[PDB]
C-alpha cells in the first residue's frame, strides 16, 4: 500500500489530433482529477457532450466535469493571455466556476508574448533562409521550451512572488531576446503590467504540484487521469525530429511532467486514429495527396479549427504505431474515427517501408529515409456501411469489426474503445 | 509479454553521492549498462584492484568487458571530450572500449561552440547580476536549449550526407554567434574534426529504440540504467535556476531510453551520508564552520576534474523526502558513512521553518530555501574506523543506528553502505 493510487493516461500515438478530447472527455466522467502534464496551447483538443461542443487547449478535457479538479502539472508551458481567452471562449458557452476547480503547478513555466512572437520570426527567417520552416502553431512552444533548458525562462512561482524582480528577471530575458532577434518588438512595460494582473487573477489557483499530486495519490483513494498531448511521432525525443514539438509526448513526460514515479502510472491508452493525418511540414509515408486524401479530410473534417487550414490526410501507417508502442506501452487502444472510412469500398493500411524492395528492421531515426521509403500495403475490404449509430461491438459490420482486429493483432495490443462519432456517446466499449 | 524490467540507480541530492561507484558494483553482471540524460558535466569515480577512473560520457560500466555499455537518446554528446575520455582511460587499461560501446543515434550533440557560449553566458551573468549559476561550463544548457529549439544536431545527422550536415552546422554556429557577436568559431576547422569524429564513432552507433526493446523483449537480459547529476539538480524538480537542464529523476530514464514504466524495476536512490553541492544555489544545511572543513576534507570534496571544492553540510532528510516524492526509491545506497567515524556527534536536517513555523513541503521558490532555518536532530558517533566493514555486524552500534535512523525517516530500506572509495568497500544489508 506504499505505492498509492495508479493513474490513467491518455496519449497520441501519430501526429496528433486522434481524439484525444474525446477519449480523455470520455474517461474523466468520474475521475476526481484530470491534468496535463506537458505541451501548452499549441494542442488542440475538442469535446463534444450534448449538442454542445467545446475546444480546449490549456484547460484539461476533464473542465467539463463540475466535480472533478482540473491540473496543470509542471511540465505544461503557460501562456497568461491565451489561458484566459480559452476560458472566457468556454464561459460563453456554458463553463461555470472552472477557476474554482483548476490548479496550476507554480513549477510550470510562462510563455511570455515575445515568445511568440520570436516563434513567428524563426518561422519566417528560416523560411527565408533555407526554403523551409518547421510548420509551428506559432504559440511559442519551442521558444518557451528553449528557455527552460537555459534556466534563463521564468516559471509561475516567480510571478507570485516578489513582482520587483520578477521584472527584473522578465527585463533580462525580453533583451536577451531582442538581441536574437533585434528585429523583434517588446513593449516590456504594457506585459509587465498585463502579466501584474494576471498574477492576480491566477494566485488562489497556484499549488504546489509535487505535494498535490503526491498526496492524491497517498491518501484516501482517488482516481487521477492524465491527458497527454500532441503525439508520440511529434515528441521532441522520438519524433520525427526535428519536425516536432518542443516536449516529451511519450508515456515518460507524465513522470517528467508532474513529478510522479513509475509504479503510480496504470494503464496507459494509445488513441489512434482509423487513418492517418498530420499538420506541419515533415515526412508523411502513407500521405494520400489525391481523391483519396481529399475524402478524408472533408469527411473527418481535417482542417485548424480557426485557422481553417486543410490537414494533411493518409492511409494508417502500422510503421507508426508499432513505434509509438515500443516507448509507450500501451496497455489498450481507442480506435477513433472508424466512421470515416463507413464510405470506402477498400481500405489500404501500411504495413511496413521498403529500401531496394527490401523491409528496414524499424522505424528510421533519420527523418530523411521516410521521403525515400515505398510503404508496404495491405487491401482490406470496406463495409459500404453507416457504423455512426453503433453503440456496441455486435452492431458494427464484419468488414468493420475486421478492420479492428487488424488494427489490435498487428499492433499486439487490444481495442477498447472504438470511436464512431464526435460526441461523448457515439462510442463503443469493447471490454 | 511487458518484457524485463530495468535497474536505476539515482542521485538523491545534489550530485556526487557515489553513483558510480554504485553503478560499477551493480554492473558486475548486468549485460548492459547505460546513460540516459546529460552529458559530460557529470562526473563519476570507480575504484577497483588499485585503479581510480573517472568517467563522464561513458557508462560505469565500460570498465566490465563482458557488458555492453550504452548512451541513450537522452544524453548530449560532445565529441573530442568522449574520445579525449576514452584515452585518458586507455591509457590505464580499458581496451578495447569501442566494441562494447553503442551510441543511440537519436542523442544530440554538444558542439566547441555550446561549450563556449556556456561560458559566455556565465560569465556575462556575474557581471550583471554579479551572480552566476556555477555551471561546468561544458556547454550542457546551450545544447540541452539548442533541443528543444530543434535548432540542434544528431548522431543520425552526423552519420547522414556530411554536406547537409554542414550547411545546417554552419547556422546553428551563426545563430549563437548573434547570442555574442564575441563569440569565435572556427567553422571549416570544426566540421573538419567532425567529419573525422563521425568515422571513428559510425560502427558503435544504433537505432536505440530497437536496440532497447529488444533487450527488452528478447533472451533475458540485466540492464543497468546509471543516472546523472540528481534530483535537487533537476531542470523540473531541482532548486531552478540553479540546476542542470536535463531530467535526473526517474522520468528521465522513460524520456532518455524510450521505455515505458513498465520497464522500470528496482530504483535506487544514491544518497551521501553527509550532503554536498558544487555550484551557486540554496544548501539550507550548508556548514561554513569547523564541521564543514572536517566533512570537505576528510571527504576529499573538491572537483572531480573542474577542480572546485564542494560545499558541505550534514545530512539533510527534506530534500530526501522531496526526491523520494518524485522518484520512488526502492531502495538506498547510503554512502561515504566512514567519513563520519570520527564525529562525536551527527546532526541531521530533519525540517525547515520558516520565521519560526514549519513548512509543509519543499518549495518551487529556491529563494525561500535562502531564509529558512534548519530543525535538527542531534545523534551520537561512533567514534571509531569502520572503512574495514564488509558486513553489518561489523558496524559499531552507533553506525548501525545511523542507518537504520535513515531508513526509518525515509520509509525506504537501505540495501547498501559504502565505506570506502573502493568496490570492495561496501556492505549489502538487503
Ligand atoms: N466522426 C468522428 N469524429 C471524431 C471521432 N473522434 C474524434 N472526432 C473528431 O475529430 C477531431 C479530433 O481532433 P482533436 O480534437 O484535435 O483531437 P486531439 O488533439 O487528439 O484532442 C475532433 O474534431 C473530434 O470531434 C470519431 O470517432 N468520429
Ligand atoms: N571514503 C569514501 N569515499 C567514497 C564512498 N563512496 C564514494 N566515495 C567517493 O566519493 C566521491 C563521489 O564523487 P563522484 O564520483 O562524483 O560521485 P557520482 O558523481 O555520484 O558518481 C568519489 O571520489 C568516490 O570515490 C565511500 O563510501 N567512502
Ligand atoms: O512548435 P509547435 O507549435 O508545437 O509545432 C511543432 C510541430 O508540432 C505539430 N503539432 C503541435 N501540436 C499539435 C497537435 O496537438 P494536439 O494533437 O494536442 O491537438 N496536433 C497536431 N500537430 C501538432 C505542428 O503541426 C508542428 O509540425
Ligand atoms: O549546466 P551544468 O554544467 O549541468 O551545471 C549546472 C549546475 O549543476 C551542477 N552539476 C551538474 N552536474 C553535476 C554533477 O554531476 P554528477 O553527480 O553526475 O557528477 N555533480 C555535481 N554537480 C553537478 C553544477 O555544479 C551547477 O551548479
Ligand atoms: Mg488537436
Ligand atoms: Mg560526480
Amino acid at each position: 500500500a506504499a505505492t498509492g493510487s495508479r493513474v490513467t493516461v491518455v496519449l497520441g500515438a501519430q501526429w496528433g489530433d486522434e481524439g484525444k478530447g474525446k477519449v480523455v472527455d470520455l474517461l474523466a466522467t468520474d475521475a476526481d482529477i484530470v491534468s496535463r502534464c506537458q505541451g501548452g496551447n499549441n494542442a488542440g483538443h475538442t469535446v463534444v457532450v450534448d449538442g454542445k461542443e467545446y475546444d480546449f487547449h490549456l484547460l484539461p478535457s476533464g473542465i467539463i466535469n463540475t466535480k472533478a479538479v482540473s491540473f496543470i502539472g509542471n511540465g505544461v508551458v503557460i501562456h497568461l493571455p491565451g489561458l484566459f481567452e480559452e476560458a472566457e471562449k468556454n464561459e460563453k458557452k456554458g463553463l461555470k466556476d472552472w477557476e474554482k476547480r483548476l490548479i496550476i503547478s507554480d513549477r510550470a513555466h510562462l510563455v511570455f508574448d515575445f515568445h511568440q512572437a520570436v516563434d513567428g520570426l524563426q518561422e519566417v527567417q528560416r523560411q527565408a533562409q533555407e526554403g523551409k520552416n518547421i510548420g509551428t502553431t506559432k504559440k511559442g512552444i519551442g521558444p518557451t521550451y528553449s528557455s527552460k533548458a537555459a534556466r534563463t525562462g521564468l516559471r509561475i512561482c516567480d510571478l507570485l512572488s516578489d513582482f520587483d524582480e520578477f521584472s527584473a528577471r522578465f527585463k533580462n530575458l525580453a533583451h536577451q531576446h531582442q538581441s536574437m532577434f533585434p528585429t523583434l518588438e517588446i513593449d516590456v512595460e504594457g506585459q509587465l503590467k498585463r502579466l501584474k494582473g494576471f498574477a492576480e487573477r491566477i494566485r488562489p489557483m497556484v499549488r504546489d504540484g509535487v505535494y498535490f499530486m503526491y498526496e492524491a495519490l497517498h491518501g484516501p483513494p482517488k482516481k487521477v487521469l492524465v491527458e497527454g498531448a500532441n503525439a508520440a511521432l511529434l515528441d521532441i525525443d522520438f519524433g520525427t525530429y526535428p519536425f516536432v514539438t518542443s516536449s516529451n509526448c511519450t508515456v515518460g513526460g507524465v513522470c517528467t511532467g508532474l513529478g510522479i514515479p513509475p509504479q503510480n502510472i496504470g494503464d496507459v491508452y494509445g488513441v489512434v486514429k482509423a487513418y492517418t493525418t498530420r499538420v506541419g511540414i515533415g515526412a508523411f509515408p502513407t500521405e494520400q495527396i489525391n481523391e483519396i486524401g481529399d475524402l478524408l479530410q472533408n469527411r473527418g473534417h481535417e482542417w485548424g479549427v480557426t485557422t481553417g487550414r486543410k490537414r494533411r490526410c493518409g492511409w494508417l501507417d502500422l510503421m507508426i504505431l508499432r513505434y509509438a508502442h515500443m516507448v509507450n506501452g500501451f496497455t489498450a487502444l481507442a480506435l477513433t474515427k472508424l466512421d470515416i472510412l463507413d464510405v470506402l469500398s477498400e481500405i489500404k493500411v501500411g504495413i511496413s517501408y521498403k529500401l531496394n524492395g527490401k523491409r528496414i528492421p524499424y522505424f528510421p531515426a533519420n527523418q530523411e529515409i521516410l521521403q525515400k521509403v515505398e510503404v508496404e500495403y495491405e487491401t482490406l475490404p470496406g463495409w459500404k456501411a453507416d457504423t455512426t449509430g453503433a453503440r456496441k461491438w455486435e452492431d458494427l459490420p464484419p468488414q468493420a469489426q475486421s478492420y479492428v482486429r487488424f488494427v489490435e493483432n498487428h499492433m499486439g495490443v487490444a481495442v477498447k474503445w472504438v470511436g464512431v462519432g464526435k460526441s461523448r456517446e457515439s462510442m463503443i466499449q469493447l471490454f
